[PDB]
């Protein structure tokens, strides 16, 4: 069975819940034909993710790598330019390992105004085109529309949301994982 490696942060690792409760575990249960390895860690910045990538690629030899990073690069001393370069390196390493990188669009809180959010968000479409890879929509967009699926911080999805996200991801990934 082929392997899908998820390289992400709290949105994929699960925030204040076990890994077994996070959507990647639910997706894995739904998928036998395709193994889903959740290499996500809460709090991770794109840089911390890239630092773990080499070992993950060599160990799991994934066919597809879902990159869901950048959201934490808000308070780490990095500017959109840095986050962009870091993600660029990730996509390169993925392709170099003969794996198909799947980039997910990330969007920042509305309480950040124009300029910075537009700049941060613009990074993903740019890279997706540069490497000619799939650019998945930010799944949290649909979750925000359901207050009952959001944790208190108004940032992370709760336990009740995971099943929905798993289904959403299955549908989005299905065509990509063939």
């Amino acid at each position: 069975a082929d392997t899908l490696l998820i390289l992400g942060d709290s949105l994929s690792a699960g925030y204040r819940m076990s890994a077994s409760a996070a959507w990647p575990a639910l997706l894995n249960d739904k998928w036998s034909k395709t193994s889903v390895v959740n290499a996500s860690i809460s709090g991770d910045t794109s840089q911390q993710g890239l630092a773990r990538l080499p070992a993950l690629l060599k160990q799991h030899q994934p066919r597809w790598v879902l990159v869901e990073l950048g959201g934490n690069d808000g308070l780490r001393g990095f500017q959109p330019q840095q986050t962009e370069q870091t993600l660029r390196q990730i996509l390169q390493d993925v392709k170099a390992a003969n794996a198909e990188p799947l980039l997910m669009q990330i969007r920042l809180p509305a309480n950040y105004g124009r300029r910075y959010n537009e700049a941060f968000s613009a990074i993903y479409p740019k890279l997706a085109k540069e490497f000619d890879v799939p650019l998945l929509p930010f799944f949290m967009e649909e979750v925000y529309l359901k207050p009952q699926w959001m944790q208190d911080d108004g940032i992370h999805p709760n336990r009740d949301a995971q099943p929905f996200i798993a289904d959403w991801m299955a549908k989005q990934l299905q065509p990509l994982v063939n």
